[PDB]
């Protein structure tokens, strides 16, 4: 199953560890607290608003809308290990839910949500299971309701090089480009589709990291190997590369039901 290949390679625990090592605390998610802060702070909601999250990972997110907003937060994540984590981060909160499940059979009430929230999840679904999610999450939403994402896109696959084919087919991405993501949200008739190709922003967020890691390289070989340190500082060192030159993009999405 697509579960088994992620608990077993990109999420095993470990992987899942070294990735909030450099991301930071409940953070799996590009940028961690810091580009939540950003992309969240256009954004209203309040104790009475009810928010999905999308591949919730450690839950630092849910952590975070709750803390700021007092919303309702449901984090779903494919992933049983990641979700296990999840709940050991949070306690006494009964308005924040990490739930294991997939969200493509999962199912919610229409008009449900004042927020469907994902960040650099998506990317692991299929074309065909982007759309039946996104038209899912339009019926999911509120009349009121907002569609707020980021993922990780491309520039067109023709220009694709060897190093970057072959990161994409490891990971078992589907990488799409911004433009054909925004026409995905258009055709599930969302409106006031924003897109931003917002690479830039994230080669900065990128080499914030880069740096964290290097100035921490100690502590990280004293809590994992030299051996992951080498494969996250070259995996992070092609990721800045490839968003300078925007082969690898990282896009923004924001959009509404009415
Ligand atoms: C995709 N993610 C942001 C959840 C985890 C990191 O993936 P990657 O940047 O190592 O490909």
């Amino acid at each position: 199953s697509d579960k088994t290949f992620l608990e077993n390679n990109q999420y095993t625990d470990e992987g899942v560890k070294v990735y909030e090592f450099i991301f930071g605390e409940n953070y799996i998610s590009s940028g961690g607290l810091e580009a939540t802060k950003k992309i969240l702070s256009d954004i209203e909601l309040n104790e009475n608003s009810k928010v999905l999250d999308i591949g919730s990972g450690l839950g630092g997110g849910c952590m975070y809308i709750n803390e700021k907003y007092g919303a309702h937060t449901h984090g779903i994540d494919i992933c049983s290990n990641i979700v296990n984590m999840a709940n050991e981060r949070v306690s006494g909160n009964n308005k924040i839910i990490f739930e294991a499940n997939d969200i493509l059979t999962k199912e919610f009430p229409e008009n449900n949500f004042d927020l469907i929230y994902s960040r650099d999840a998506i990317l692991h679904l299929s074309l065909e299971n982007k759309n039946k999610l996104f038209q899912k999450c339009y019926k999911w939403l509120k009349p009121t309701g907002t569609l707020l994402i980021t993922d990780y896109c491309a520039t067109e696959k023709e220009n694709w090089d060897d190093e970057f084919k072959e990161y994409v087919k490891q990971r078992k991405y589907t990488l799409i480009t911004v433009e054909e993501y925004a026409d995905i949200l258009t055709a599930c008739n969302f409106k006031n589709v924003v897109s931003k190709d917002l690479s830039d922003y994230w080669n900065q967020l990128l080499e914030v990291e880069h740096k964290y890691l290097h100035e921490n390289k100690e502590e990280f070989l004293k809590l994992f190997s030299e051996k992951k340190f080498i494969s996250l500082d070259d995996g992070w060192s092609r990721k800045i590369k490839d968003s300078k030159r925007k082969m690898q993009r990282w896009g923004y999405f924001k959009a509404t039901k009415n």
